[PDB]
């Protein structure tokens, strides 16, 4: 990269004021704050010694490569300890939480379909740029004050050289959200994200409910291997459920592109008003 003294993303720590802590965890904190007095930003800070700082900053570096309306935008970095990654502030927080607030509860199927399409749109850009996300799920979609959605959390996002990223055989991923090939072989492609997109669609129509209701991970694995897919969620339009099924096709290459998912969901949207 460019060194910190020539990096257009580096800002002096003084330009930032941390105002409200939104979360804390093993590897640091997330705050709402302001850049230069007036500009609302989210600030993620690294707990010294909790993890490699090269590992922490690799998220920012990848976000320098993936700039788009539909993706949470890198705002800046402070590369001295404690290391900050500063990003586009999203006023309604994560999709999984928002769908449960009183504003979320009152959204029509029309608006949920609209949101689903905005997410596919952001994933179509990622697809086109030869990236994969690997952590696609309602928890990693953020919602703006105008009820628009953006992809977030690029900690696991990877650029593909040859269609395929292969994780280490020590690597664990969430069972309900991760395509079978990635769980079984550690192999991820944009088609693994497509599968995750299908699961994410269930979280949208159930207002944030956990996938595969009443099932353990071993039950989900066993069911999938029989050829079953997730039971029809309550109140899921059958069109949307069949779209989910496409994302969950056995062979990765039979699963649709994100551009197709996008166009299909816009049609579903324009036809529900
Ligand atoms: C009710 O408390 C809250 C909680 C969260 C928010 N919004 C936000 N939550 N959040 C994060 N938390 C984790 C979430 C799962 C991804 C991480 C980052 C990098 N930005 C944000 C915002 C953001 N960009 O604004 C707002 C109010």
């Amino acid at each position: 990269q460019k060194p910190w003294w020539e990096d257009e993303w580096e800002v002096p720590r003084e330009t930032l004021k941390l105002v409200e802590r939104l979360g804390a965890g093993q590897f640091g904190e997330v705050w709402m704050g302001y850049y230069n007095g007036h500009t609302k930003v989210a600030v993620k800070s690294l707990k010294q010694g909790s993890m490699s700082p090269d590992a922490f900053l690799a998220e920012a570096n990848l976000m320098k490569q993936l700039q788009h309306q539909r993706l949470v935008r890198l705002y800046a970095v402070v590369t001295q300890e404690p290391i900050y990654i500063i990003t586009e502030y999203m006023e309604n927080g994560s999709l999984v939480d928002f769908l449960k607030t009183p504003s979320g509860i009152k959204l029509t199927i029309n608006k949920l379909l609209d949101m689903a399409a905005q997410i596919a749109e952001g994933m179509a850009f990622i697809e086109e740029r030869n990236y994969i996300h690997r952590d696609l799920r309602a928890a990693n979609i953020l919602v703006s004050d105008t009820l628009s959605c953006k992809i977030a959390d690029f900690g696991l996002a990877r650029l593909i050289e040859d269609n395929e990223y292969t994780a280490r055989e020590g690597a664990k991923f969430p069972i309900k959200w991760t395509a079978p090939e990635a769980i079984n072989y550690g192999t991820f492609t944009i088609k693994s994200d497509v599968w995750s997109f299908g699961i994410l669609l269930t979280e949208i129509v159930t207002h944030g409910r956990i996938p595969y209701p009443g099932m353990t991970n071993p039950e989900v694995i066993q069911n999938l291997e029989r050829g079953y897919r997730m039971v029809r969620p309550d109140n899921c339009p059958e069109e949307l459920y069949q779209l989910m099924r496409l994302c969950w096709k056995e062979r990765p290459e039979d699963r649709p592109t994100f551009d197709y998912l996008r166009s299909v969901l816009e049609d579903f949207f324009t036809a529900t008003e």
